[PDB]
């Protein structure tokens, strides 16, 4: 049974949606890790405590170098504590601010690491949703780590149509749209559908209206255009992304 | 402002999911109507009180001879009262039990009345969901009346795919599957995908596995087969159903 008594609390790593994250050290092993404190008060009033518990159980069994490791968890009267792998190099979003934009090697290596973790979860019947640069942390070796909870595992009837008893929404096909948006932003520095207002961004996502700057090579354009399909079923498989010539030629 | 003081309560018409329905008479007009009493205690604990209020506002503006008229509504400390049009001839489900099965004239006339009410709501940006025989009441002239509440009116974004910002589920295309299931049950006496167990019914809906008894004519088979498409976008429009040769030849 884990307890707050087992950890030495250090500097705060930052503040999240429902609490704070601290650098910590397990007292017996002297092992450095991150302790994410989530207040049940604002978790229950946001209506996400049930959603969170499901996402924590799924992540507790995921072991992949490109997925932030959840070692364990515990709780008290008002808080829930998550024992997490500490990522020392920060977020990809901030690294993209430091470098303005990534080159083709770093971009293809990031896509390779993302596609490996997603294909690992695909084999483990785990599906991931939308992926942001802010939810991507970097380990000590420069490898990225998916660091969010967006994981999922998946009489009257006589009158229901198939679109209400089947499936249905949504399969492991949104992560492929995310690979297209991320790969674009990594190479360019901006998301492909960013606009001056809300409805203009909404329209350009609905019609898939994006263009490439003149410094984006044909291999990157080919990968981004195949990932960014309005039809989810026509987006590649995760194996095709890992075997794409631009990826196999530029990935580390 | 309506109040329970304005009505004389008579015999109970039946018991619903969240209350009871009574025959009533407005004291000033001596007008016979039905008073549906819904207990807020079991409405709030079932998590449907918010859903119900939205469905009641939509129905309060629907005026169609084949839609059960909602005259008004009021509430007190623990109950919500719905002033409804009284249907004297009961449900189509019970009439189907009395007649075992309907002929082609009654079936086509029922489909015509259902399609008119749905096309009326389609023009009023109102969409209806699954339709059961138990939710279809009969007026004094033998016309059916839809008598349920299944009515509806319809920064991070940079990383969301179109299948999450668009639409999406589900359009006014489930009512067309309902017309196929109802038209079949009216002519046959049983829903087309009824089976001995749950998963067998689930499978035959998923694969659209249904057959016609030898007494079902080709015109009815043509209408049912076009309504019962696994692809919603390939189901007819409500105007095609009203113009179908089997409908136009048998409807009253
Ligand atoms: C998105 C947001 C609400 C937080 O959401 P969240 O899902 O709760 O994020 P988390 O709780 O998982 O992590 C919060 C912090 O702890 C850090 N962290 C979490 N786990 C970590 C770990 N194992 N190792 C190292 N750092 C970690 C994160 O990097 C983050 O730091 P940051 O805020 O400096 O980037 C917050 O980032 C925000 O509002 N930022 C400002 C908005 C803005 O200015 N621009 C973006 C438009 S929305
Ligand atoms: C579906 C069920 C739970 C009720 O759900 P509901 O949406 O709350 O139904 P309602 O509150 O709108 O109406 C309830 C009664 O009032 C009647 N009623 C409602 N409004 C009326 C009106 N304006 N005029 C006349 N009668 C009316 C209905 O006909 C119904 O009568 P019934 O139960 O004898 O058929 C209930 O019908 C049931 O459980 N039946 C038994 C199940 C069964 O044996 N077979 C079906 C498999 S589920």
């Amino acid at each position: 049974q884990w307890a707050l008594e087992d950890f030495e609390i250090g500097r705060p790593l930052g503040k999240g949606k429902f609490g704070n994250v601290y650098l910590a050290r397990e007292k017996q092993s002297k092992f450095i890790l991150a302790l994410k404190v989530l207040f049940k008060a604002q978790l229950e009033k946001a209506g996400v405590e049930h959603q969170l518990r499901r996402e924590v159980e799924i992540q507790s069994h995921l072991r992949h170098p490109n997925i932030l490791r959840l070692y364990g968890y515990f709780h008290d009267a008002t808080r829930v504590y998550l024992i997490l792998e500490y990522a020392p190099l920060g977020t990809v979003y901030r690294e993209l601010q430091k470098l303005s934009k990534f080159d083709e090697q770093r971009t293809a290596t990031y896509i390779t690491e993302l596609a490996n973790a997603l294909s690992y979860c695909h084999s483990k019947r785990v599906i991931h949703r939308d992926i942001k640069p802010e939810n991507l942390l970097l380990g000590s070796a420069g490898e990225l780590k998916i660091a969010d909870f967006g994981w999922s595992v998946h009489g009257t009837l006589d009158y229901l149509p198939p679109e209400m008893i089947e499936g249905r929404m949504h399969d492991e096909k949104v992560d492929l749209w995310s690979l297209g948006v991320l790969c674009y932003e990594f190479l360019v520095g901006k998301p492909p559908f960013e606009a001056n207002t809300y409805q203009e961004t909404y329209k350009r996502i609905s019609r898939v209206e994006f263009t490439f700057p003149d410094f984006v090579t044909e291999g990157a354009r080919d990968l981004i255009s195949r990932l960014l399909k309005h039809n989810p079923s026509q987006r590649p498989m995760l194996r095709e992304v890992l075997e794409h010539p631009w990826i196999t030629a530029n990935s580390s």
